[PDB]
């Protein structure tokens, strides 16, 4: 499996690191990959997407680079199984709430809650190797 995400100060990518943990604790491998890094065709081939971006600007998703990267996939992905997830600091959520609109409209298939989590994991941190466990059982 692969992850891609983009973290601005550590916190979504210590989310990553996490849900990672649980997919390899399922027994799975999975690589976790930072949005600059990512092949989108390597990408494309996975059965299932998870996909993370903490809360940017005003409830958006960050601007110069993983919002280029979802409009890239946005036309080969329908039909694609997909995961969600991202940190957040004052809001409550709407950025993810409008991330999973968008991903469905592009018609994937969401398959499951997406994982938002407050300012670094910390107490959070098992809710986040548990939602890789959750997608390793699909
Ligand atoms: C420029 C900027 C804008 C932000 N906008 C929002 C927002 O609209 N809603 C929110 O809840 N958090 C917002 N945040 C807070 C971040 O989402 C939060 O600090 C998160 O933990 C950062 O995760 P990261 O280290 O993975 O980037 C913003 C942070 C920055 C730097």
């Amino acid at each position: 499996m692969k992850i891609v995400y983009w973290s601005g100060t550590g916190n979504t990518e210590k989310m990553a690191e996490l849900i990672a943990k649980g997919i390899i604790e399922s027994g799975k491998d999975v690589n976790t990959i930072n949005v600059s890094d990512v092949n989108i065709d390597e990408l494309l081939n996975e059965d299932i997407l998870i996909l993370g971006c903490s809360a940017m600007t005003d409830e958006v998703l960050e601007e110069s680079e993983f919002e280029p990267f979802i409009e890239e996939i946005s036309t080969k992905i329908s039909g694609k199984k997909v995961a969600l997830f991202g940190s957040y600091g004052w809001g409550d959520g709407k950025w993810m709430r409008d991330f999973e609109e968008r991903m469905n409209g592009y018609g994937c298939v969401v398959v499951e809650t997406p994982l938002i989590v407050q300012n670094e994991p910390d107490e959070a941190e098992q809710d986040c190797i548990e939602f890789g466990k959750k997608i390793a059982n699909i």
